C-alpha cells in the first residue's frame, strides 16, 4: 500500500502499547515500523542523503538485534549491564538516532500540516532539520543538508511520489504525529529514567 499509511497503521499499533499500562515494546515490531520510515528520507532528496548512515544502518542494527532481544528496556539493560551503551554501534546509541529520525519526521509533518498552501518545502524540511538533527551534526554535513535544500521536490511532488491528495496525506501524516508522540516520549523517558541522558 501508499508508504503514509503503512506508516501510520504501524505507529497507531506502537502508541497503544506505550499508552498502556506496563508496556512491553518488542524489538521486532519496534524495528519493522521504523524501516517503513526510510523511504520518506529518500523522497526528500540528496539533503536527507545523510539519512543512510543516520537512520537506516541504525534500523538495521535494531531489526538484526530483534531476532535475540524481546524488548527495548531488555535491549537497553544488556547494554547498561555490558558496560557499552555510549560504544559506536551499541544498540542503545542506535536507539537514541533512531528515536530522533522518528522525531525529525514528527516535527516535518507538523511544519507540512502547519503551511498548507505554500508549495515549497523549504520551511518545514529546514525547521524539521534545525531542531532535531542540527545540534548534533558536525559542520560539513549541515553544510551539505543546507546546500540540498535547493535539491527538495516541491510539496505537489512529494505527495505524488506518496501517492496521496492532499486531503488524505493530511490525515495520515496526523495520524504518524499524534501516534509518534507519546512513543519518542516513551523512548526518551527509558534514557533519562536508567540515568543515561538524551544529547549524546
Ligand atoms: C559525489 C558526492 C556525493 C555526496 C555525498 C552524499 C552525502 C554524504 C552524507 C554522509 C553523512 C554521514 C553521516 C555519518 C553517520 C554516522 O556513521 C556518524 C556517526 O554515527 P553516530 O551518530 O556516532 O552513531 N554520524 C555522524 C553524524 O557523525
Ligand atoms: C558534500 C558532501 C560532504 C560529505 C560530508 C561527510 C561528513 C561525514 C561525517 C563523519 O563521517 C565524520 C567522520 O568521518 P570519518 O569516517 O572519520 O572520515 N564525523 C565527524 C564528527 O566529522
Amino acid at each position: 500500500d501508499k508508504p503514509l499509511r503503512k506508516i501510520s497503521a504501524a505507529f497507531k499499533k506502537l502508541a497503544i502499547i506505550v499508552n498502556s499500562p506496563n508496556p512491553e515494546v518488542p524489538v521486532t515490531q519496534f524495528s519493522h515500523a521504523c524501516s517503513l520510515v526510510s523511504p520518506l528520507f529518500g523522497c526528500l532528496g540528496i539533503a536527507f542523503k545523510f539519512a543512510e548512515m543516520a537512520y537506516v544502518a541504525k534500523v538495521d542494527d535494531l531489526v538484526r538485534a530483534s531476532s535475540s532481544i524481546s524488548t527495548l528496556v531488555v535491549m537497553m539493560d544488556k547494554d547498561i549491564e555490558a558496560d557499552c551503551v555510549r560504544k559506536a554501534g551499541s544498540h542503545t546509541r542506535n536507539l537514541l538516532r533512531v528515536k530522533r529520525g522518528l522525531d525529525m519526521v514528527k516535527v516535518l509533518f507538523e511544519q507540512i500540516i502547519a503551511s498548507e498552501g505554500d508549495n515549497s518545502l523549504k520551511d518545514p524540511a529546514t525547521k524539521s532539520y534545525a531542531q532535531v538533527f542540527a545540534p548534533h551534526h558536525g559542520w560539513a554535513i549541515r553544510k551539505a543538508v543546507s546546500l540540498g535544500m535547493y535539491a527538495l521536490p516541491t510539496r505537489a511532488h512529494l505527495l505524488n511520489m506518496l501517492k496521496e491528495d492532499e486531503a488524505a496525506a493530511k490525515i495520515h501524516m496526523q495520524s504518524y504525529v499524534n501516534s509518534s508522540a507519546p512513543l519518542i516520549t516513551y523512548l526518551d523517558n527509558l534514557f533519562l529514567s536508567k540515568q543515561l541522558g538524551i544529547d549524546w
